[PDB]
């Protein structure tokens, strides 16, 4: 533009170092920013420093203990501000400083100035920033360079800033090819886009609520986004004399999505078969160019092709010849990526890929349709349990399962099968037999953890050491051990297995050596949960017996056909696509992330980094393409391997309104998907309405409660210490069976009981109980920390638990907090009478795989990785894996000394014991199943047949009674065998003797007097007046049976 003011660096140098400290001393420049803007020389007299030891940083000789002191003046000062030269008693370590004008503080922020980052004990800061920078150059620049990125160019025209408010140039500055900087001289030469001051859209408000006190600032209607997004994007400020201002980087995703999403998404992605070909196509609108490099079986390229950009997408195609099938290819990327401000040139590997090379190294164009990537009969497969209606759902009984965790142990599984997708269909297994028995007695669904393509396991099997294994496999691919405790190993000929086995002996809270030696193996072995995404619409390949092309598709619908087909059940996925492995230009498993940089990430609003809160890397399904890839890859996992639900990890990370897109794009392929998900977290409110419990009342999506969890486990997840003891539940005995520590009060204990009645009816938040003190209440009036307890509409909204993968087993958390007095066998009626809460409730049931078998991770918390050892299930009934060594230290190191207490009180479980638990839990679940009652699925018809018993102040601590009602009033029966079902669970010591069904002709249910002396209710007597006694810690279905006609059955009190 001819006029116009040219924006510019001030008229100075670039700062030098104004002294270096030497001995004993160390210098801290303030680079006087304004005064730098010269015109007069500054006056620095006012300038001071506060500086006091304490026990983080010592460093000082002087410091000056007296905040009202503010003699500690600059040594001396030039054009760009003052330095003090500090004296020093060392020249390691750190000292405190505060930066001050008077008394006032000019950074608001302790600095810890250490020498290790700093040797030359020579730093600068600027007043209002909190860095520590290495010289005055380094600071300055930061200060009249590009910093943070706090722009967010958020629709075609509209762009938010804070740094542009109410300043005469405001610009949005643009390189194709280069990163935006001042020129030879000191000028910003770039070309640029001028902006005017607006008002925030009431569309830019409800799209990003959350930016919507940023200064708005308008662009010209002509502008060429298409031309803006190929490069670099810096959004700068500056004075009336067009002195530099600020100077930023930009977020897009905003405008990428208002310009090319509508275009975007009616189009499909990956390597699509065709009747002419294969289509490539992904999504890059910001790419300067991205060729489709062909690959063959060993890896050469042997052809690369320009793909052709659609300018109103962004998408990039590419057609050709059928014979493409079974090659392997990439994207070769020319894109520039705001991270690491270069126009960067990689291969990455599909997003879409639907097969994949060993380890996702290169993605393979694949028919997922093809008849040899089925097994026989697959096309006629069916759900075995149906999901249609609401008490279809209710029905839903999960077995939480990991592919190691099944078979890794089971000698009866082919050798070659364990650990695989396959080892579920070695029917003599140990682990299939025990399967199909419980799939007999009405457990439902297998939720398998991960088995989408995870990044954490090396699927080169070469570079692999399990502990089956020798031990000098893991020192030849663990080069760490050779230098370790353990490396007189290498030569002992036994396996690792073995090893871990003789270090039981010694392993103690002070000589954790079973831990030390593990967390090795769990560098380069087979094991993770894998909460690790790499691809989301790939099988994981570890899991296949040849992770190489498309065996492991194969082999993954051999395993869900041999479910549903042999063992009879259906089958969950977890998925996982609130966060990304990693982000970012260079790391090996940042697959999205180098394709469109900044777009499926979620980003700090004014740094531009990428968020953690997930764990790893946070995504942004707010964003259309995101949204859009999410719901393809389940419509992939539904049709192409017919996974009959999902479960969404931290699904509160996610928009309501995009969990309920997805699930409307998938009900219609198969109306009967359910979609549930956990969540606590989020902290995302501020950006949209997220897809939490309370949101959620009324979607029909599901989600984990953690109200009955908490009250029949007792506690919570971030227990540590003694508080693990003291904070017994309902199952453990609290109030009633107290252990040596605890203070739980008897109005705590019932608070407890008022929670699992609740969850026990399906946690509604309108469902109305008696509470601890007599009061009527509804269930959104019993409180959980703060939070309303009850939440949901329907019980299929809400799935119970007390036991999963994360967080201890529940056998351990009896283990921690059981009065030392219950012995072995009381402690196997714990963990029967706490499932029972969740299985003979109106919510959905879930269970972690082996709370059958008392499964224990020897009080492992957090076992993601803690391998086959601590998460060892083993199906030949032998132990429960329980004392098989102290915990990882990194995260239960702060509990070894309550361990070290609870931990040997009672025998560790044996044969007879796991036995006798999976008979009480395929009781548990025959109960279950036997009755339309227990599972009404309908929050409506919970409330008018759904009540309970023994309430109020004056209620017997730990017996839970509830009714279910079949009788002629709410309705009709549903059960001709019964007018109404009483459930009793009496978690105490003490035998109790029930009189509210006085002269009422009730009996004991069927099932349970079939395993007579094993029956959880073995003991119970109903007298010839009705009364029912109860023993201690039992469990006992009661039904009124039914004549020619309906009964009165158990009418529900109006409360
Ligand atoms: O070597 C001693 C400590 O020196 C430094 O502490 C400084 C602070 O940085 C100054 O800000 C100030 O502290 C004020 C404080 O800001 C003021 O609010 C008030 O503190 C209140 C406090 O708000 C309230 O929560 C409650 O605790 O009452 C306090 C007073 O009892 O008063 C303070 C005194 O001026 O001055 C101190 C000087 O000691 C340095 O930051 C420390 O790390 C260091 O230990
Ligand atoms: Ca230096
Ligand atoms: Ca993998
Ligand atoms: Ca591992
Ligand atoms: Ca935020
Ligand atoms: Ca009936």
């Amino acid at each position: 533009d001819p006029q116009d003011v040219v924006v510019r660096l001030p008229d100075v140098a670039v700062p030098g170092e104004a002294v270096q400290a030497s001995a004993r001393q160390a210098v801290i420049h303030l680079v006087d920013i304004a005064g730098i803007t010269s015109s007069t020389p500054a006056d620095y007299a006012t300038k001071n420093l506060y500086l006091w030891n304490n026990e983080t940083c010592d460093a000082l000789s002087a410091p000056v203990a007296d905040w009202n002191d503010v003699s500690t003046t600059p040594t001396g000062s030039d054009k760009y501000g003052p330095y003090w030269v500090i004296p020093l008693t060392k020249e390691s370590g750190c000292i405190n400083v505060i930066v001050r004008d008077g008394t006032n503080k000019l950074i608001d922020s302790d600095l810890r100035v250490s020498f290790s980052d700093f040797t030359d004990r020579t730093v600068s800061v600027i007043a209002g920033n909190s860095a520590v920078y290495d010289s005055r150059a380094d600071a300055f620049r930061a200060a009249f360079g590009v910093a943070l990125a706090d722009a967010h160019w958020v629709d075609k025209t509209t762009l938010l800033w804070p740094g542009g408010e109410n300043k005469p140039i405001v610009r949005l500055y643009y390189s194709h090819s280069s990163k935006v900087a001042a020129d030879s001289n000191g000028e910003f030469s770039d070309k640029y886009v001028k902006l005017t001051p607006t008002t925030v859209n009431q569309q830019v408000s409800m799209r990003f609520p959350h930016l919507a006190s940023y200064p708005a600032f308008k662009l010209p209607d002509d502008v060429n986004v298409d031309e803006l997004l190929q490069g670099e994007t810096v959004a700068i400020a500056a004075e009336s004399d067009g002195i530099l201002s600020s100077a930023t980087q930009v977020q897009t995703a905003g405008v990428l999505d208002d310009t090319y999403a509508a275009a975007a998404e009616a189009l499909s992605y990956g390597a699509q078969l065709t009747d002419s070909g294969v289509t490539f196509r992904v999504w890059a609108p910001t790419a300067q160019q991205v060729e489709l490099v062909i690959y063959s079986a060993d890896k050469k390229v042997i052809a690369s092709h320009p793909m052709t950009r659609d300018s109103a997408s962004g998408a990039w195609s590419w057609q050709g010849g059928s014979d493409l099938k079974g090659a392997f290819y990439r994207y070769a990327m020319t894109v520039y990526h705001p991270q690491s401000r270069k126009v960067e040139q990689y291969e990455v590997t599909d997003p879409y890929a639907h097969s994949l090379s060993t380890n996702s190294e290169y993605s393979q164009v694949v028919d997922l349709n093809d008849s040899a990537l089925k097994p026989e009969g697959w096309d006629g497969l069916t759900m075995p349990h149906a999901q249609k209606t609401k008490a279809d759902l209710a029905k839903m009984t999960i077995h939480e399962s990991h592919i190691r965790d099944l078979s890794a142990w089971d000698q009866t599984v082919p050798a070659e099968l364990r650990g695989k997708y396959l080892a579920l269909t070695a029917q003599e297994s140990n682990m299939v037999q025990h399967l199909k028995q419980l799939s007999a007695s009405g457990v439902t669904h297998i939720e398998l953890l991960p088995v989408f393509d995870l990044a954490t396991v090396n699927e080169f099997s070469d570079k692999v050491a399990d502990i089956q294994q020798p031990f000098s496999r893991l020192c030849e691919v663990n080069s760490a051990v050779k230098s370790s405790e353990f490396a007189g190993y290498c030569d002992s000929g036994s396996t690792v297995e073995e090893v871990l086995t003789q270090l039981k002996q010694n392993d103690s809270k002070d000589n954790p050596q079973v831990q030390a030696l593990n967390t090795l193996v769990a560098q380069t072995d087979s094991y993770n949960w894998g909460y690790d995404p790499f691809h989301y619409t790939v099988p994981e390949g570890s899991y296949a017996t040849d992770p190489e092309g498309t065996a492991r598709i194969k082999e993954f619908r051999t395993m869900i056909q041999a479910i549903k087909q042999d063992l009879g059940m259906n089958v969950i996925m977890d998925v996982v696509y609130n966060h990304t492995n990693a982000a970012g230009p260079t790391d090996r498993t940042s697959v999205l992330d180098k394709i469109v940089p900044w777009y499926y990430q979620r980003l700090n609003e004014t740094t531009g980094s990428v968020e953690s809160a997930t764990c790893c890397s946070d995504s942004a399904p707010e964003h259309r393409m995101f949204a859009k890839l999410i719901a393809d890859s389940l419509a992939v996992w539904t049709t192409d391997y017919k996974i009959d639900g999902f479960r969404f990890d931290l699904m509160l990370y996610h928009p309501k309104a995009q969990i309920l897109s997805a699930w409307e794009r998938i009900k219609a392929l198969n109306p009967d998907i359910y979609f549930f998900g956990e969540g606590w977290d989020s902290n995302q409110s501020d950006r949209f309405e997220i897809a939490s419990q309370i949101n959620l009342k009324g979607t029909g999506i599901g989600t984990f409660s953690d109200r009955l969890r908490d009250a029949v486990r007792g506690g919570g997840p971030f227990d540590s210490g003694d508080a693990l003891r003291q904070n017994q539940g309902v199952g453990s005995g609290a109030g009633v069976l107290p252990n040596e520590l605890t203070t739980l009060s008897d109005d705590q204990a019932r608070h407890l009981a008022d929670l699992t009645r609740l969850g026990m009816a399906g946690n509604l938040a309108d469902f109305v109980l008696i509470d601890k003190d007599g009061a009527v209440k509804r269930g959104s009036e019993i409180d959980y920390n703060g939070a309303p307890g009850g939440y949901a509409a329907d019980p299929t909204e809400v799935v119970n638990y007390v036991s999963k993968h994360d967080n201890q087993t529940l056998w351990d958390m009896i283990s921690y907090k059981a009065a030392q007095e219950a012995d072995l066998d009381t402690r196997v009626r714990m963990q029967a009478v706490s499932l029972a809460t969740v299985m003979l409730g109106q919510g959905i049931a879930f269970d972690q795989q082996g709370s059958e078998l008392l499964r224990s991770k020897s009080f492992t918390r957090d076992s993601y990785d803690s391998g086959d050892w601590f998460n060892r299930v083993d199906y030949s009934l032998q132990d429960n894996n329980y004392n098989v060594g102290m915990p990882r230290s990194s995260d239960d190191g702060s509990n070894y000394d309550i361990i070290a207490r609870v931990k040997d009180a009672v025998a560790t479980p044996g044969e007879t014991e796991l036995k006798q638990m999976t008979a009480f839990y395929q009781e548990l679940t025959a109960l279950r199943k036997s009755s339309p009652l227990f599972t009404l699925g309908d929050g409506a018809t919970v409330m008018k047949r759904v009540d309970f018993r023994n309430t109020g102040a004056d209620q017997q601590t730990g017996l839970l009674v509830m009714t279910i009602d079949d009788g002629m009033q709410a309705g009709a029966s549903l059960d001709s065998r019964v007018d109404g079902i009483v459930v009793a669970i009496n978690a105490a010591p003490e035998s109790r003797t029930l009189q509210d069904f006085a002269g009422t002709s009730l009996q004991l249910s069927a099932i349970q007097q079939a395993a007579g002396d094993r029956s959880l209710a073995s003991g119970v007597q109903v007298a010839a007046d009705g009364s029912v006694t109860l023993p201690a810690w039992s469990v006992a279905v009661l039904e009124l049976p039914q004549g020619e006609s309906q009964g009165a059955g158990l009418p529900v009190s109006s409360k």
